[PDB]
């Protein structure tokens, strides 16, 4: 996906963002080390769909923090755009007051390395990423400009890629935490989980 | 892009052997798909360990996605042989057991590459998912890693989404479901119509 | 040249969507101003300093170029949607309000490119202004650093020299404004009527 | 980019035969100017209209150049030769008389090539002028089609805005001259300092 | 040559997971073997037809190889997971039973590519099968197409004759058989030893 | 593949003035065996020490191939005037004698280049045999090193396995020999007609 | 030399020239197809050699026209340049009246295509040509700066190349006009010629 | 350019084969000329027509070349033995007899080439004449056409020019002779000193 | 080959000026020998040493060549006013005198080059000779180095030769010579009618 | 030049199995015969026609060589157990008998590719001689088509000729033989002692 590659260091990158408290700063994705980051790409400020993801996100973000995960939201727009949406209201489609930093991929670029940009009219798809701490991604999601993302999945995928790192098990299709693993050997995959 | 796989572009063509769910080998086509939405999804290995629990996840419920026009296709790096003997297994002892949705044998790994989800270093597919419309145009993808699997009710979810956008004409907000509403992608519109009803 | 912009050669085209001063969205191409005079001028960004004082002043002033037979154009990189909203920001809290020319969003950056005013490493146009004969040929160029805006009064007087130039087959001078003669181009002609007196 | 002139990118080096004010002939370089601005502006050919003009007004302004810790030198692609006959030729005839700024014989043309201003199928400069910092950087392109001359008015206010940004870390509005207020470059204070006001 | 298997070359050397005789995973390589001779042979596809008959052939005969201070070694392109299935089918069911000798899986291809023996066309490897001597050089190449299977006894006979020539310095004729003797590959000793023999 | 020589692929196609067994020259098109199967083989040097003694046996059982609707053709890089030399030389003195199969003299040596087997350091070829069918597909790849003898006993079993295969549509297991039973490549028809019986 | 070759089609050119009369007129080298045609290009107007060259060769140019000639000068500076040139009094280096057009080659690819730039200084060499009526180039001059031409010398060359044309004979060295010509054959070269 | 012979570049160097004055074959060098002043010329052909005209015309007024310190060079394509040859032919039979210059033969036609005066189609010298400096500079080039002889006096007249030049710091005006006053190169110097004084 | 001069394949054909045997000047070319066999012969250089003594031998020999068919043409990179000079002095001087013989003059070289017997570094050719049939096929070459002249006998023995195998339909042994037998170039007929004869 | 030989170039190097007059082979390498004058003579295949009757012709004058410090190699792409093969048949019966000179086996047809020499078509050497002198400098080149021999006599000539040349530092004039006088290169003394005393 770009030069985004599951297993692989996910696309370095420093660039200036719109900071919580309203300021310019240039953030690094290896700043990021030590730490779980969800890296979520948006197409355009002062649109439809993106609004509600990005208050979504800013407003959950306690729940990632508490998982030693940091959230950044990214689109082609200018901090200065980024900053007049967070000074407009959330009732006239505004972002308000934010939790979360916003880079300003006035380049491009970085969505470029993601590969979700859509160069015929330069904006990012709805692209979301999981990196661990080692700065290796891990999970890719995709969506076309109309359909929104689901902070409950990123939630789930995030506590599931947790639960293998700590414990050497792998999760089935559908786990929630605290559903039970499966050990990725053949003998004990059957003994553990596939008897039951 | 993924691999060759374009949001908005013609999802990458195929036509391939699978595993058929009455147990016969069949060459599947992904424009013989045309006319109706589809889930393909991609997994490593047979035999393995998350794998099954999907194809299964999805097999159980594949007449949710036939409900709303959509059809399964599950995908691995495997032959038809190995599929076959997949199903013939318990699934208590690992196995699939009987399938309700086709196997694809990517044997050449291209359909895999074409979707930009093969691991070269060890030559199978990462748990790729991409849903595709009823004019053959990619929509959705989901890419995990390995030891991570999908979430079938997620991919529901995003389906509805889709389809609910085709219908009205109108955006599906973040966390979107079923009975939700949805906003017109205007600028007055999406206020007076959402913006200011929260 | 400037990019693919140069002086007495067609004006690199572009179709492109705008924020028209309706407040509705329009595909604009510059072959369609073809009859007329065009100042096309660019900006960094919205939301900034130097950049609304500029858009509101050629948007004011959009008369006296609509007199002299020429349209005003407005471009930066931002979307459509930052163009909307900057006109439905206050003047005194450093919008536009509402605005009497177009302005261009160019998402892809690749009519400032064609212009040669892209500063690459910031994705944003510099200050460039540009102006465009009734055939579409280029004839001025202007680009300002960033915190340096231009001036109209300046634009409007190489407007009007431009048009004397044509109509009167005579070249004007520096520092010329209407009222003042022209010199015809010509060894002779130049001396006796101009360079003598 | 204007050839290979790129605002805020080193102005294009040069080392070529001047003649100098007092009538004498000497190699002058670019980098010799750094800690001074500099104007730098080609016109097509010696014994011409609008260029005697335009080179007659800079040279007769240059005090008010030099006021303003900036130098003023001319170019175009005549020979060393061609400019001192033009400068021992009368005004009233259609000359400079004696100069009070240097003038660059660019015979290679490599000079006007690397500011982007040759037209090649005539090998003449249009009208370019180049607005570069103590430092040696671009800061202002302004290039004018072949009959219509500069303003060094405006080339002056151009010169005194940028001066102002540098020393008072502000920014320059559209039309801003000399007494008017700057901006400073920040969301809240420009609204508190200008927008409001 | 046969991709980049020349005869009196070193054989393409190569590093693989393998399913072990104990149904354990072990990673092997060719340079592990000098030393000893080493029977390679490639087959299309785990649970199939020909396939089993042959790996079963040489796993049931491995003695009469170790004998002969020659190891053998089965490659298929199927996972090692789908190996381990496979040895636990039972062989009235096609399967491969117990094995006493070790199963790569080129779950790459590229050792089937080094061999020259893939088919690319579906991502299978044709019955190639390469003798290999104690100091890594090919000796011997046999190919053959998908239905018709191999000869462990004609492998034996050609086994037999390397080790004959080597120990005796001498060649081995057509149809040659273990207690045969050879020629000494000089014109007049051939002759005198050999051609006026008969 | 084996230079051009891929299985399931044309045999490379060559066109070369041979002894014939009347002991005239003549020029011999492969394409010209369209029709029939034909079973080329290579060999080093006239007038050497393995060579003889597999043209010998080659040409001895000709009428066993010819019988089974097979051509045999020998071919070495030696001139048509060295092979009718060694036909003209005793058997005992390490001749031929007069031969019943024909004998391609490849003096550009693209014969055996085009097949593969060509040993570049020395000029000649390695002991390359070729199975090709009467569509002119190659079917079967043979090759050794100089000092060892090829075995007629094992092509003979190879082509009535062919045969067998193109005849009733089954498959030929390992080490089948004429009169054994073949196997349905289907998964139950092998299990129940072949497996099972095992 | 250049493009230009002995017997060889000279350079095609068309050019604006300041012409006799004191006005600008573009002059193409086909135009004088049916006439011989000197060429010659000096380095810079306004300068040393360049005046003396120039009038010598204006002066003189009935000498060229009464033999089926034209003659053309050509320097890298503008028609303008030229101009003034002609309007500067001799006495004052000036040209004075011109009998003669000059090319204004301010792209100076005519002198490139003659093989005569000197590149570091974008002017001409001291290049004379001499051209048939067929546009074939007879005749190369070339000097360094500081040494004049010869008209006498060049009209010693036409008068030469036309006996040759007339009489189908060719001239010994220092041959002027009413010096007997040699038929160029062994024998009638030595009867003829060699001989006397 | 002409050739690689520029005007203020240094002339293209050589070292070849000539015919002494003495009747003698001796090597020469371009760079032997050092210190003086060099006249090289080119010729088509011995034994035609204006060639030897010229050849003989500078060879009898040498001494008003080396008074000037100035050397004469002839030059052609043909051998050292023609030249010999043409140098035993009686003026009076088109010959050259005796020669007080040396004659270079330029048999690989290559320093004709890099004076660029080669004639390609007929592979000869047209008749360039090269005036070079004390330093090796070439500073004029005279080239006629085949059937058009040189003048030995403007090559005189020209050689004084430069002398003076290099002597005086001043230029010579169109037509200069010997005697003939110079211009210093300067615009108040020129005119005070020669435009005034017309 | 030699240069472009293959045997076998048409020789380089060109048209040049000549010195004819009644000392005009012609273009020639070969082509225009079509019918005819023809000898050409290079050599380095007119007005020299072993070059008069063979331009004379061929010449003298002239008729021995026309009575079989044969032209004879010599070509040196002089000049046709040096061929003339050359067949103008005495032959007690070294000279030529009138010749019954053309002499090409490859002023370009390039006549010597496509035989490949220039010699680069002084541009002149080796004594290169080349015997054409009248087809225009080059049939033999001779090189010989500059100080070492060819012989007239064997080229005629050599003419005799191909003459005798046109005719007979035969080839010539070593050292035949004009009235020896041929042999028929084939096995039987070459043992029973020569080999078994001595 | 011929293919890479080139007059008065070091002849092209090779090393090769040869036939021995004794019977045995052995690697021959150019550069061994530094010192000696070689002549090297390539012939197209053992068993023909012309090729005999020329091998035999230098062998049986071997020793008229070796008095003039010269060795004789002969060469064919035929390998060398078809030279000693040669050697054992009977001269009567078309063989060469024991010989006394050694044959090169250029087995990978190099040798002649080298030397300019080779038919590509047929795949077999024209009848190319070269002579080479003590410093491995190419002399002498002599090219005849296939079916006409060389001349052992003019090759004799030709050594001693050169010979003569490298004593004396004469040349040697065309048709020269033993004992008939030089000539000085030198225009005077070529005339006084040479052409004067025709
Ligand atoms: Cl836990
Ligand atoms: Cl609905
Ligand atoms: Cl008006
Ligand atoms: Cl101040
Ligand atoms: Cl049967
Ligand atoms: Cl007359
Ligand atoms: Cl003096
Ligand atoms: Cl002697």
């Amino acid at each position: 996906c770009g030069n985004a590659k599951i297993n692989s260091p996910a696309p370095s990158f420093e660039e200036v963002a719109l900071m919580p408290n309203g300021s310019f700063k240039k953030i690094s994705l290896s700043s990021y080390k030590g730490k779980w980051v969800v890296l979520f790409f948006y197409p355009l400020d002062f649109t439809f769909v993106c609004p509600t993801e990005v208050i979504a996100f800013s407003d959950s973000v306690s729940r990632f923090n508490e998982l030693n995960c940091e959230v950044l939201a990214c689109s082609i727009d200018s901090e200065y755009a980024h900053l007049q949406w967070t000074l407009q209201d959330r009732k006239k489609g505004g972002l308000g007051t934010m939790a979360i930093p916003i880079l300003a991929d006035k380049t491009k670029n970085i969505a470029r390395s993601y590969g979700v940009l859509e160069e015929s009219q330069g904006v990012a798809y709805r692209g979301l990423f999981i990196i661990d701490p080692h700065g290796m991604l891990r999970q890719i999601t995709v969506n076309d400009m109309p359909v929104g993302r689901s902070v409950e999945e990123v939630l789930r995928l995030l506590e599931a890629f947790q639960f293998v790192e700590k414990h050497g098990e792998v999760c089935p299709a559908n786990w929630k935490k605290g559903d039970p693993g499966m050990k990725p050997e053949p003998n004990a995959s059957v003994e553990g989980y596939f008897s039951k």
